[PDB]
């Protein structure tokens, strides 16, 4: 109604000034990702080669900072990325809230080949390992997930951290090291063992296609 | 921050060409059906009489195709409509992937006078059948859930068919046909029993208000 | 792909005319609230000052109203507030969708100083007493939250009253008044004792950092 104005702005913008951020940062994004016109990606944010930004999605570094996100890994649909404070007002490292991941410091880490699926999110202090598949509206959170795992479909992860080469059943809510110790193991025949593999080469096909399109 | 740009772009877009996709399609939709400004509807869709789609919903036929939303039917905020492969390179089908319904093939389908709820999700390969509300933050995948049925909030259904007429109590994740088989059944005096109903008449006022906005 | 048009439109809205909206309503917001350019606000809503609203996020007040946000609150990415429909069809009054919080009536109301997390969802009738965390994918339906709570990620309360002061355990779903009542209590050693305070004053610092670049 009435059409109050027509909303121009850009999706791809600086955070704001803050107390813990005096100097402003725009994201580096990778010539050869896809940035969807409808997701949004704020502030301290790398994001790596081939990499599929879908639609709704909102990668958000105006807080915890930096966000990074590996080549080939996809961020779909509705998908968030945000973190707790990693600075302080007196100085900085707020170190409980920053996570390390060869040798440098992040407030979110997302490695290379890794899936984050439909309506999941990942809030910092986060690291997520090479070629995991964080699933459907699955949720991580103070915890570090290895490589080669499977978040099934709403599970979660909080305040733990996930050894390598496990999954977390559907709808299972991990919040204790010693429940995520024993989680099981991703096997040849498990059924999302060949699932991130056939995500991330279909999502590195659709960024290069979509960004024929702009 | 400086603005980067204006961001301009339509919402409602054709898929991108992939190895799986030769022939780009753009999403067909009824002139009575209403698509927010910001939702976001891409591919080969096929959108239905008189559906309201909302802001920051993100249909998405450009992997699995074709996703189909049947008259009356809506698709509310936040909710995402996406699929696994349904094409090979060798040739077509990946009938895993694929759903059957009334002697056609869909990626996804969602029939007539359904209610897909705020922020809920429902991946393909799967079928959701008429007079069916799938509550908020629920979750279908690989699955087909029967016409009459209610998903309270937060429930899913991943892999196995939900009868005609049962309901799934929020909060409950149904991962094997066991499980399916024994849902209870929608009664006059459940809870949700007249909830859909309601919903599809609200949704199709708003749908044809909102259309007179445009 | 032909990029349709360039899609003009307003994020900030009035809803559309209905059978139970005879007049429309523009939102009414606090000059020091900001409202991100991809977050959608719709109809007759009330937004406090030094709210932040995120990207992604819907407030849609077209079917249940009013829907009132108070002062430095804060809406996540992709959060919904939406609501059931509060007025008839042979007058107005569906009181049994209608919170009532001071004296006046609501379809949802959100108290001062309440993070809505991301990706959470509260749909009325329903109402968030002051201080109180909604954590990340929580929800809220047909329920009153007291003050000075604490919704787990991934909680849920649904036609319950949770008492001032209690916290809901991550994952746990609470439907009955029984569960409610017997909620734990927030002690200054509790994990999220403290969480509140600290996003209520990050956000206030983001609404002003971000109202600077506008
Ligand atoms: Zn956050
Ligand atoms: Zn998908
Ligand atoms: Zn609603």
């Amino acid at each position: 109604m009435q059409e109050i104005t027509v909303d121009e702005f850009s999706n791809i913008r600086e955070n704001p000034v803050t107390p813990w951020n005096p100097e402003p940062s725009a994201p580096v994004i990778d010539p050869t990702a896809y940035i969807d016109p409808q997701a949004s990606v704020i502030g301290e944010v790398t994001i790596g080669a081939n990499v599929m930004v879908s639609p709704m999605a909102s990668i958000r570094s105006d807080e915890g900072m930096p966000i990074f996100v590996g080549d080939r890994s996809n961020v779909q649909d509705g998908v968030v990325l945000h973190a707790l404070e990693t600075i302080n007002e007196e100085g900085e490292p707020i170190e409980d809230n920053i996570v390390e991941v060869d040798g440098k410091e992040y407030a979110v880490y997302i490695g290379n080949n890794v899936s984050l699926a439909h309506q999941s999110q990942v809030h910092g202090p986060a690291a997520v390992g090479d070629d995991t598949f964080i699933g459907m509206q699955a949720f991580v959170f103070k915890s570090k997930v290895g490589n080669n795992c499977v978040l099934e479909p709403r599970s979660a992860a909080i305040g733990v951290t996930i050894p390598d080469g496990r999954y977390i059943p559907a709808g299972m809510v991990v919040t204790s090291q010693a429940e995520a110790d024993k989680l099981p193991e991703v096997t040849d025949d498990y059924a999302y063992s060949h699932t991130n593999e056939a995500v991330v080469y279909v999502n590195v096909h659709l960024a290069e296609g979509y960004k024929e399109t702009s």
